[PDB]
C-alpha cells in the first residue's frame, strides 16, 4: 500500500500484543476470535474484552490509541462513517459519540480523534500501569456498528489497530486485529472454522 500507511503489527522491542479471551463455542458464545486468522467475532454492541500485553518497560505515561480501518483492499479508500439512523437513534451514552462506532470502558482521560484537515477517526487512552494480579492493561472495546449495517460497513469487515506510543510520537507496541460483529460470535467462529476446514469438496 502506498496511499495509506502499512498495517504491520509491531510486537518488536516491546513484544507487546493484544490478548482476547477465547473459549470454545458449543452453540453460541460471546467473544470468539480465531487465532489462526487473528479474527474476532462479536455481537452487535457486544463487549469486546482486549488485553494490552508488553514485554519491556513502557513509558509511565504511554498513549494507546485504537483506530478502525477498511482492511478490504477493494474498498480500503472507503472510510466508515456513522449511519443517519444510528446518529438519530442515540446521542449520548458513555462519553462516546455516534460518529464513532468504537467505544472504551473504564476510561479516564480518553480523546476522540477527528481532524478537520484529515478527518481521521481514532480513540486514544492514557497509560494505566498494570495491577498486582493482572500485569497487563485491560481495555474494553465496544462496537456500535456491525457489518450487517448496509448503511455503514456494507458487508465490509474492519480492522482495528491499537498503537501504544509516547507523547513524542514513538510507536512502542502497536498491533491490528479484525473485528466482525453480527450478533453471532460463536456461529461466526464455528462456521468460519468449520467451513474453512473443509475448503471446498465437489467442484468440477
Ligand atoms: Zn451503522
Amino acid at each position: 500500500s502506498s496511499s495509506v500507511p502499512s498495517q504491520k503489527t509491531y510486537q518488536g522491542s516491546y513484544g507487546f500484543r493484544l490478548g482476547f479471551l477465547h473459549s470454545g463455542t458449543a452453540k453460541s458464545v460471546t467473544c470468539t476470535y480465531s487465532p489462526a486468522l487473528n479474527k474476532m467475532f462479536c455481537q452487535l454492541a457486544k463487549t469486546c474484552p482486549v488485553q494490552l500485553w508488553v514485554d519491556s518497560t513502557p513509558p509511565p505515561g504511554t498513549r494507546v490509541r485504537a483506530m478502525a480501518i477498511y482492511k478490504q483492499s477493494q474498498h480500503m479508500t472507503e472510510v466508515v462513517r456513522r449511519c443517519p439512523h444510528h446518529e438519530r437513534c442515540s446521542d449520548s451514552d458513555g462519553l462516546a459519540p455516534p460518529q464513532h462506532l468504537i467505544r472504551v470502558e473504564g476510561n479516564l482521560r480518553v480523546e476522540y480523534l477527528d481532524d478537520r484537515n484529515t478527518f481521521r477517526h481514532s480513540v486514544v487512552v492514557p497509560y494505566e500501569p498494570p495491577e498486582v494480579g493482572s500485569d497487563c492493561t485491560t481495555i474494553h472495546y465496544n462496537y456500535m456498528c456491525n457489518s450487517s449495517c448496509m448503511g455503514g460497513m456494507n458487508r465490509r469487515p474492519i480492522l482495528t489497530i491499537i498503537t501504544l506510543e509516547d507523547s513524542s510520537g514513538n510507536l512502542l507496541g502497536r498491533n491490528s486485529f479484525e473485528v466482525r460483529v453480527c450478533a453471532c460470535p460463536g456461529r461466526d467462529r464455528r462456521t468460519e472454522e468449520e467451513n474453512l476446514r473443509k475448503k471446498g469438496e465437489p467442484h468440477h
